[PDB]
């Protein structure tokens, strides 16, 4: 699964 969407939402 994408981790990338989270990244981008969350951490960043
Ligand atoms: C591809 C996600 C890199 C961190 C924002």
């Amino acid at each position: 699964r994408p981790l990338q969407w989270l990244a981008e939402k969350y951490f960043q």
